[PDB]
Order: structure tokens, then sequence, then C-alpha cells
């Protein structure tokens, strides 16, 4: 019965007929994106009405439409057609992923180029690559997808052991045209394979790891009712699946006593984005926003028992909408478990004689997604005292060029004749806060150094200081590691025991930020990622920091419009965007398969309990 | 027969043997300081020789003495009279922290303070708090100890939610005179106790948690051999223990395929400290060097199965030497254990077709100390991927005040009336580096911007530098998160199959360093936090970042003193010494009992294998 639910075969079932009854999915129709809708603001009416919201691809060359349908009345509520041109093409789809390579297989500049480096056709992989946008005018409005090429030596090959550099493709996916082939010179294609099960790379396995056992005899802590509802430690929420954003997770709160407190109305991770730093031709168009070009969640994998997860697991399996309306399940694609956690407070007094020990643990909600070369682990944790946490696990095979003889400033070498460009991979969390209910404010919270004089004669004092952040036109932040900068979400209108307003702490890693030149394409089309913190007023729409349409959009949309608007933020339903990052100079190490990397944030309480949250923790 | 193996009750019994029969330990002697030296520089003659040095006080008033001592000969080797005035007091005694108290119980002037306040004498508690140096001319070669006062409203109450405010006294421990009592005024005593085993505060225990089983069933995956030697999953070690340090890592190597490699020749915490930001003078003096002070070896806590380490569990069981020379053992002293921990590297292909996924775990070597009101977990941590990291966890109870009518600019309240000065804990991590061998030199890492223009036409580019650190004046560093800086310790002598020096990156959390005046005494004292990385060359004598002598040392000890030889460090046998630390601002959610908060460091391998070292790793 709750509006948060997950999506329901049924549900996509009807969405599909709703469609087809009412015209709009033709056999010349391809489904891009379907999600349902989060409830409007005022949920408290009880009437129920799940919406969805769809993305409609024309493979004939009409335009594509955006459609609001309910499932539950069964109306299409609104369908409106769009110029590409104008707000941006729409999400790549899986079945275009092999188009890529079948149209340069008959091109005949792509198979002049193969043949001078004595390649068989056959044996070359295409990935399909998301375009940008850069100085062709003859790709405004049209559907591009670019093309690197990667040789397979055999079936079960690790195409990226071998790379064919100097070489790119550009395809009009709708009208099956090969529109440019460039050919910058011969590179000699590294011919060490990487194949990481091949006992010639391994060696012999190791006979030295004794297993560990994680069991819980009484089974979990946590509950889970109605599909998706979480019941762990005093803490409340529900598990969201979005195929574009993947795990949502909405209505966060927290038990304190009699009452049920929220603390955040939506986590998501909004976009992530790929920026590669390499000013070769072939490579410097290239950075995929892997959530807004090609939606993370319809690339889920299955999570198998003892491997992905340890430990007492509990599995939901979501529903997503394929290219025409069918549901298919996500078999175990999302694992939920707790963790110990080490201790969690400790104390032996010298004048009370009393030794006093408790341990920690953390309910874990993740999912792991592929998207060509990258693999990537999203987490979060909830833990006992109140902490929210953020995890993102970085693994799969580094995108490769060739290594250029006499080296190269923006490319490292993994193996002979092999490189691998420098590039970043920078998430953007959203973060709908509820500190206490909605009425919210963002401090920067900076330490103040003290001058050694009157009032402060031994040198030693040191403070801190907070600004309000009170209008949209001044939210736009940057990291200050140095002054040990973070950011307080408060509710000025709810107070402690001490009379203070109820605060939860934002801490950051303190990663670099975007580092392409702010003149540059994707400074543009990535704007949230050239600053640590953003925040905004909520508005129903403004759901992604890219916009809604990030392929081929051509820059500005998303957060740097919203701002704009210079929204009262004192004291207001309020929205956080953190962008946070890894920037990778690829090592040896990291080849021929990627140990995992992470980065993320957390959120600690700062006032928000009256003392300690964690004093009835029993003793083990 | 290591000459690296534990400290036996029998060594610490000869010590006190060797010290009686050469007149060095009469009755009025006491041990401060006891501990095994490392072997010397070219330890391959085989020639054992356990040397101990020793520092002995005197409870006459006659002066210290630092010994060194051969158990294997039996033989005292160097005793020289230390002139306190000059090198530093030696550290605080552990009978030294009931004298405070009893000393002002009979003070008159500290029996009118507390009468002024009608507190019972009976009832105060008095800290035993290190006295550092200031203005008081009268202190410079004598044995000071401060006292702040505390009450017990009775035997088993936290006395630590009553500080007295306005008062403080000043102690000659030796001479047991009490040279000042200074009352700046009456404060309220905080009334609301702190037991966080009261049911009363805690309410009613949670029924909710379930058991977490962790097993081994067929036992543990590393080996202990010689009492101390670790082998684990390719990785090699000893792990010591030293009554100032605490625990000691030696000898860290990794079995790459044929070769023992070393990595690191010696790891530890080599000073913490905590100042304090309040500029009250009842406060304005306080910093605590854990470490140098008040040797966090001796507070080491018993650790209980089940409660402190979970899993399957090795102890080690350390001895140390008493105020007499007598050994005890710290029983369960240090836990060690491997931990699964999550995904190590993850991949499924859409052009092989190939799902591989592996588990990563990892060797932990902990214990825990008690130093009054605080309590800390020192973690080292091993990974299958060659990643070392140490972690600190910090628990205990915060250091208390009155919080001022109208508020303060430096202090948190914590419950009405009831204060937190604000402070940091900075640690010194000491890294004698021998990344494949002992020739190795340092690197600073910075990302390298660049501007769109001729090369970076589409201004996606960035790239990285490094600068080598050549001599000692010019290696001492500070953090820049926003240009991701790191620094790589490598070996310009040793190769990887690239011809690219081997070597490991380290990532700090780019805390703020110490936040005082530059001018202040604790600037002085602690002059090795106020930087992030320093870089020396190796010398035995060069063992801690504040000289051997801390308390009451007037300052300029320890590192600012190494590096102004400006010796050779590019290509040498060179000593990284890391400063990390918390700052912090109590929360009402750190009172009655603080919940963990952590900080660290890690090195990761750059280039110092030829590929990922974990392809041989099973699928579990
Ligand atoms: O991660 C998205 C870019 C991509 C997609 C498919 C194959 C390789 C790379
Ligand atoms: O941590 C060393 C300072 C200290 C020592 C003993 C009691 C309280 C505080
Ligand atoms: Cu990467
Ligand atoms: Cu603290
Ligand atoms: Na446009
Ligand atoms: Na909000
Ligand atoms: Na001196
Ligand atoms: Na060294």
């Amino acid at each position: 019965a709750s509006p948060f639910r997950l999506a329901s075969a049924g549900e996509i079932s009807e969405v599909q007929g709703i469609l087809r009854t009412a015209g709009l999915l033709g056999p010349e129709k391809r489904i891009a994106y379907l999600g349902v809708l989060d409830p409007a603001r005022g949920a408290g009416s009880e009437a129920e009405d799940r919406r969805f919201r769809v993305f409609i691809h024309d493979v004939s060359g009409a335009r594509p439409q955006e459609v609001t349908v309910s499932v539950t009345n069964g109306t299409v509520i609104s369908a409106v057609e769009l110029d590409t041109a104008a707000t941006g093409e729409l999400p790549v789809l899986e079945e275009e992923f092999e188009v890529v390579e079948q149209l340069l297989a008959t091109d005949e500049r792509w198979l002049k180029a193969l043949a001078a480096r004595n390649l068989d056709v056959s044996k070359v992989r295409v990935a399909p690559l998301s375009a940008g946008v850069f100085e062709y005018a003859e790709e405004r409005g049209r559907r591009i997808l670019r093309g690197l090429a990667f040789v397979q030596d055999f079936p079960e090959d690790s195409a990226w052991a071998h790379p064919v550099d100097g070489l790119v493709a550009y395809v009009d996916v709708v009208s099956k045209e090969v529109t440019r082939v460039i050919d910058t010179g011969v590179f000699p294609v590294p011919a060490e394979h990487g194949n990481y099960t091949d006992p010639e790379l391994t060696g012999p396995l190791r006979t030295t790891q004794k297993p560990i056992s994680i069991t819980q005899p009484e089974g979990p802590s946590f509950t889970v009712t109605g599909g998706n509802h979480i019941e762990w430690e005093k803490w409340s929420l529900d598990v969201g699946f979005d195929v574009r954003e993947g795990v949502v997770l909405h209505n966060i709160a927290f038990r304190d006593g009699d009452r049920l407190r929220p603390i955040i109305n939506r986590a998501s991770i909004a976009e992530m984005v790929v920026p590669y730093g390499d000013p070769s031709p072939i490579r410097s168009w290239q950075n995929y926003f892997d959530t807004g070009e090609y939606l993370v969640g319809q690339y889920a994998n299955s999570l198998e028992l003892g491997c992905d997860c340890l430990g007492d697991i509990t599995y939901l399996s979501p529903v997503i909408s394929d290219a025409f309306g069918n549901p298919r399940e996500i078999r175990n694609g999302i694992c939920m478990h707790e963790e110990d956690w080490g201790i969690l407070a400790k104390h032996s007094d010298l004048w009370s004689g009393i030794n006093y020990t408790r341990r920690n643990r953390r309910m874990v909600i993740s999912f792991f997604t592929t998207i060509g070369n990258y693999d990537y682990g999203f987490y979060w944790y909830l833990y006992l005292d109140g902490t929210i946490e953020f995890e993102a696990k970085a693994t799969g095979v580094v995108f490769t060029s060739a290594f250029p003889e006499g080296g190269s400033d923006n490319i490292s070498q993994l193996a002979p004749g092999l490189g691998a460009p420098f590039h970043q991979h920078i998430f953007s969390a959203r973060l709908d806060m509820a500190i206490d209910g909605f009425t919210n404010r963002v401090e920067e919270e900076d330490v103040v150094r003290q001058t050694m004089g009157p009032g402060n004669e031994r040198g030693n004092a040191f403070s801190r200081k907070r600004t309000v952040l009170t209008r949209e036109s001044e939210a736009v932040r940057e990291a200050d590691a140095r002054t040990g900068r973070t950011w307080i979400i408060s509710n000025p209108e709810s107070k402690n025991r001490l009379n203070e307003p109820v605060g939860y702490k934002l801490h950051a890693h303190n990663q670099p930020t975007l580092l392409a030149d702010p003149g540059s394409s994707i400074a543009r089309r990535a704007a949230f990622a050239t600053k640590d913190l953003w925040v905004t007023r909520y508005a129903d729409d403004e759901r992604y920091p890219t916009g809604d349409f990030v392929n081929q959009h051509s820059g500005g949309a998303g957060l740097p419009s919203y701002i704009a608007q210079d929204r009262d933020i004192d004291g207001q339903d309020i929205v956080v965007w953190h962008t946070f990052g890894l920037t990778h100079f690829p090592r040896v190490e990291d080849w021929p398969i990627m140990p995992v990397d992470t980065v993320g944030f957390k959120l600690r309480p700062e006032g928000f309990f009256d003392r300690s949250p964690v004093l009835d923790v029993p003793a083990n």
C-alpha cells in the first residue's frame, strides 16, 4: 500500500498497454527510459496515484516523446514531442551497443584502415561511446555514437588488452550512416594478452586462504515489510530502484524514543561522469555519463551469495522495462545485510573502576553495475550512532590506448606498448534533506585560527565560524581541507535540549573536482562537477544535476540553470548536491583487472540528539 | 633466535639485576622507561646482542640517568647523568598519578578553595596533568605536575561530569610542595551525572540486536613463529611492543614469487599530542603528549574475546618493566586476526562473456590504551593487494569544563552548565622506509591543470608533476588537497618490468595540522605537528619527532633539530614522518561517552609490482 513501493511487473505491463492503446508505442518505438515518479509534496491525502515517466525513441527518425502515465487510472497525463537539437538526445539504447560495430564493418574507409593494420574485421570489437558536443555542425539534432576499436584474438579474449590507436569513427545510428572515419596514423596493436583467468598469467592459485564463516544463527536484526520498507536498529527507510539512478533511499528516519524523526527525504547518486585527460584527437572528446547517458540501473548485476555478498543476505529483485515495455526482473540485484563494525565506544576509568566496551555495526544496501569496461559498486551504510555513509567502489578494466614511443604526459604505461589515459570518476549525490522536517538551512563551517595577543596570551586558542547560505546564488561552494571545512544542515525551528538547532554535518573527502579547462565542452555539460557543494530550493522537476537529457546536450542544463532563480534557502525545503570523485593516474597494479578503489562521503549527527544515541546498546 | 623478538620476563629480570649489581637501582630509584633497542644497521653478523635502554628516576632529588645495558653480556654499556633543565624531564610515573591529589588535600589554599564551593575533599579527584613550559621561572629544572579537579559523588560516579572550574594547582612532585594555587572565581559544578551504565540514563536496553557469528572453521590463514613473526598472504613482518610507542611493526616485506621484497623497515606511532584551544588560564597551558609524556604502551588494555576482538583471534601478551624492574605481563594486550573486506576485483565482460569476482581481506594488528579520560585503539591493516593502512580510533570521555554563562567561542556545551573545550588529537607516524632495499627517495606529486590552447585544443588535458626532495632542508612539506597532493617513496635503483622505479604512494587524509599560533609554547614543543610530511636521513638516535625527553622540554627538540643537518636524502636510507590528526569540536552526541571517531593514512603500491599482485587469489 506504500506509494514508495518498487515497481511491479504488473505495473510495467499496464504502462505498455496504456501507451499502446493511446497509439504511442508503435513498432518503430523504443522505450529509452521508464521510471516511477515520486509522490508530490503533500502526499498526506492517501489518494494513491502511481505515475510513470517514459522516454520514447523512434527508430524511423520521428521525434521522440516524453510521456507521463497514471497506472492507477489508466490514462496518459501528458505527452510532449521533443526537439533534440534543443533539449538533448535520449539515453543510449542497449540495442545500439552492437549497431556501431556492424555499421563500420561494411564501410570502405573503416575496412581500409583495418586492412592497413592487417586486422581481420571479424575480430574487431567497437565500443559504443557517447559523442558529446564538439565542432561538428552536422551532428546537431542527430543521434551520434563514436567508436573506438579493440581486437579480440579469440572469443574469450580480453579485447581491452589490444586497443587500435589512431583510429576513430562517428556513426549516425538512426540513418545508419558513417559520418566520419579519422585515421591519424598506425600504432602497433599491443600484443600481450590480458586474460586474468589464464593460468599462464595467474600462475598457480593460492592454497593458503582458509575460509571465513559469517553467519547469523537467529537471522538478521532488520525487518523488511511491504517489499522494500526496512527497519533496523531505530532506522526506518524505503529502498527504491530506478533504471537511471540505481538504488534510491527514501524517507530515512530515526526512532528517537517515542518519535520518528526524519533525516533525509530522498538520497541518490544523480549523475556520474568519467572525463578523459588525453589531448589526442582519438580520445579528447571522451567523457561518458554512465548515469545520465547509459542508465546505470539497467546494467545492474545479479549478485551471487558467498561471492558478491557474504553473510546472512536478504535480496531485492527490482523490475524494469525493456525497449518494448515488457517487464524483466533483475534477480538478486540488491543485497542487504548487517555487518559487525568493530568498537563503538570504550572506556576503562581510573577512578570509578568501571570497564565498558560496546561494539558497532552497520546496515549495508548495495548494488553493482557494469557499463562496458567499468564496474562500480554502490554502497549505502547506516550505523548505530546515526552516521550515514556512501561509498563507491571502482573496479573492472581500465580503458586502454597505445603507449606512444618516447612517452606521454597524459597516459600511463601498463604493459609494453599498452597505455591507459588519465581520467577522473566524478559523482553527484543528490540529498533531499529533511532534518526533523522540511524547514532546513545549510551553514558552512570553517576552523578559525587566532593570533596570540590580548585574550589569547599563550597563543593556543582556536575556534570556528559558521556562515548561513541564504540564497541559491551564494550556495555554490568549494572545499577547503586546510581550514577543515564542513557543511551543517540544520533545522532552525527544531532545537535540542540545550536550545540549539538540530543538525547533521557533511564530511567530504576533499578530492579534486573537474580538472578540465573552464572553457571546455565538458565543463559546460558537467558544470556540477566544478564545485564541491550546491544547494537548491526543492522543485519537483529539478531531478538531475545535468538535466533530463544529457546525451549530446550542448551544456548549461541542470544546476547552473536552477540556481539562477536565486531562491530563498534559509529555513526552506532544500536539496544538497555534493560532488565527489577519484582522479585516476593508472598504475601497473591496475592491469589487467583493477583492484577496488573507493570514494564517498558521510553525514554525522551534530546536536541532533540530546546525548549519545547508543547508550542503550547491550554488552554483546 | 630473532633479534626482533619481544622482550621476555627473563630479560627484564636480568636488566634489573645488572642495574642493581652496578649500583644504579637503589631504593630511591624508579624506572620511568625501559625498552629494547633495535639492531643497528648491518645486523648481518649474526652476533646477537640484546640491548635495553633505561631511564632511571630518583625520588630523593638526585639527577636521573639514562642507561644502556647488554642483557646478552650482562654489562652496563653507558650511563649518563641528565641535567633536566637542559634536556627535559623524564616521563610521568604511574605512581605519581595519585600524588597530586594527596598533596593538595593537605594544602590550606586548596582546602580554602574547596570549602568556598562546599566540596568535601574526600570526593574531589585531581587529574595528574603534564605541565609544559610557560612563564614560571621557578619550574625550570623541577618536576612539576598540574592539577584540575573533578567531583565524584560516590565511588562509581563518573567524575568527568563534575568539573571544578576556576581552580588549578601546580605541584612539585619530588620536593612535595604545592607551588601555586590559582582560583579565578566560582563556577557552579555541573550537577547532572554522566553514568552511562545507570539504567536511569540508558533506559531499557535494546532487545533487537541478533548475534553475528564470525568463525574460521579451519583456523586462521596466518602463522605466528618465534613468538611474534607473522606470515600472511605473502606478507611477512615482526610485531614489536615498546612501552612508549606501543605496537611497532618491523621488517614489513612481501613475497613476490621467488623474492622477499622489503617495503618498510620499521613503522610506529612515534608521538601524539592533544593541544587544547581554550584561552582560560585554568586550561590554556593544557597540551598532553600521551606517547612522549605518559607512555601509551604501559596503559594497554587486556582485550577480551567477543567484546574487544571478534572472530578467530590470536593474542600476544607483551612484557614490560614496572617502576622497580619487575616484569609484568599485559595479558591479551595485542589482538591479531584476519577480516573479510568485501569485493577485491570484479568484472563482467560484454565481449568475452567472462564473469569474475574476487573477495578482499585484511590482516588486523591492534591494541587499545587508556590514559585518564581518553581511550585510543591503534590499528594496523595489511591488505591482499599490497595496501598498508593505519587507523586510530578515538573514544573514551571528553575532557570537560564549566560552560560559561553567555557562551564561549572555544568550548562546546554538552549538558546544562557542562562544557567541553575545543582541542585536537595529532599523531606522528614514523616510517623507516625500505622500498626494495634502503636506497629510497621521496617525490611530491601534484595534479597539473592545463590551459586550453595549442596542443590542448578541446581543453580536456590534465597531467601530474613529481618533485624529488633531495635535501632535508627542502623536505618539510604541507598537504594540498585541492591539487591532489601525494608523496611517492621510490627506489631509483630498482625498476619494474617497464623500467620504471618501484614505489609506494602515501595517501593522507588532509586534515588540519596544529592550529596554535606559531609563537606559542606548544608550536615550539610540538613543531612536528605544524607540517604534514617530514623526511630525514636515518640515524640510530633520531627516534622521536619531539626528542627523547618531552616532559617540560623547552622546545625545538626532535625534527627541527634533525633536519638542520641538511643531509642528502636522494637515494639514501630515509625516514618519513607523517603528521595526521582530528580537530575536535565536541558535539552533544559525544556525551557522556564518545562514539568512536577515526583518522589515519595508507600507502598503496605505485609500480612496485609488474601487474596486479592478486591475480592468484582463488574464487572463494
Ligand atoms: O561506460 C560507458 C562507456 C562505454 C560503453 C560501452 C563500452 C565501453 C565503454
Ligand atoms: O591523557 C593524559 C592526560 C591525563 C592523565 C590522567 C588523567 C586525565 C588526563
Ligand atoms: Cu579510473
Ligand atoms: Cu577529542
Ligand atoms: Na542546444
Ligand atoms: Na528538502
Ligand atoms: Na631547556
Ligand atoms: Na630507511
